């Protein structure tokens, strides 16, 4: 994990003592800023962390199927001694949320007739961007879960946040691309480059300055220069 931004090292420590409890955590932050690899370390730095590591994004299955997929077996199930990643939580139905509340609330997942309720030992994090408490305003998402789901909350910042981490890691991605591409040393970063990256805003974060880096490193194709034209939009030309 790259940065030394005050920000996001706060964000380490904090994780480092909400790894070791049971307890639910809430990841808030932007498309690309690394919740999903805080989650893999809030389970790998838990006592579970011999136990699975099991993930799902709720909006990587019809809202129909998120039931039956959470709760076919379910992730749950799978995530039995282990610990279970929820991203896109935001975009959940409500009956899968007061579900979750549920299973949060009771340590159980429902079953219907026949089979008695599953008992599940499951460690749940889960992450989204929407002001969550503006949704329970808004009716879409339950007061409720949230009064139980938000034991804490792990807000990881931005990219336009975390400024001077943008060159740390663009100088990183680019070695790593220079190797790919057999140069024999990243040749820098012009001033102009500097600037554009640095003033660019990053609606796509560390996923995005990754391909970004990347694509301008190969486009320019030598050592011999330094790097003056950085690629934002492969879209224009
Ligand atoms: N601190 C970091 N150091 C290096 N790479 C990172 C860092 N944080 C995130 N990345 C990289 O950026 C990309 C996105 O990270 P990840 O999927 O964890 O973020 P995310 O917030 O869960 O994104 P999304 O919800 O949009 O899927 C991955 O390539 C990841 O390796």
């Amino acid at each position: 994990l790259l940065g030394e931004a005050n920000s996001f090292l706060e964000v380490l420590e904090q994780v480092s003592h909400l790894a070791p409890l049971d307890k639910p955590v809430l990841i808030i932050g932007e498309r690309g800023t690394g919740k999903e690899l805080i989650a893999s370390r809030l389970h790998y730095l838990s006592s579970r962390w011999q136990g699975p590591f099991i993930s799902l994004n709720c909006a990587a299955l019809n809202e129909n199927l998120l039931d039956s997929e959470l709760f076919h077996p379910g992730r749950f199930e799978r995530a039995d001694g282990g610990t279970l990643f929820l991203d896109e939580l935001a975009t959940a139905p409500m009956m899968v949320q007061e579900k979750l509340l549920r299973v949060i609330e009771y340590g159980e997942l429902e079953r219907v007739g026949g089979s008695q309720p599953l008992q599940v030992n499951v460690r749940l994090v889960c992450a989204t961007n929407a002001d969550l408490p503006a949704m329970v305003n808004e009716g879409t998402f339950r007061a409720d879960l949230l009064d139980r789901l938000a034991f804490d909350v792990v807000q990881l910042p931005p990219l336009r946040e975390r400024e001077s981490d943008i060159m740390l890691m663009a100088e990183y991605f680019a070695i790593q691309m220079c190797r790919e591409i057999k140069l024999p040393l990243f040749p820098g970063f012009t001033e102009r480059a500097r600037e554009t990256l640095l003033n660019y805003r990053w609606p796509g974060n560390i996923r995005e300055l990754k391909n970004v880096v990347e694509r301008s490193v190969y486009r320019h194709g030598t050592s011999d220069y330094p790097l003056d034209d950085i690629i934002i939009d492969p879209f224009k030309r």
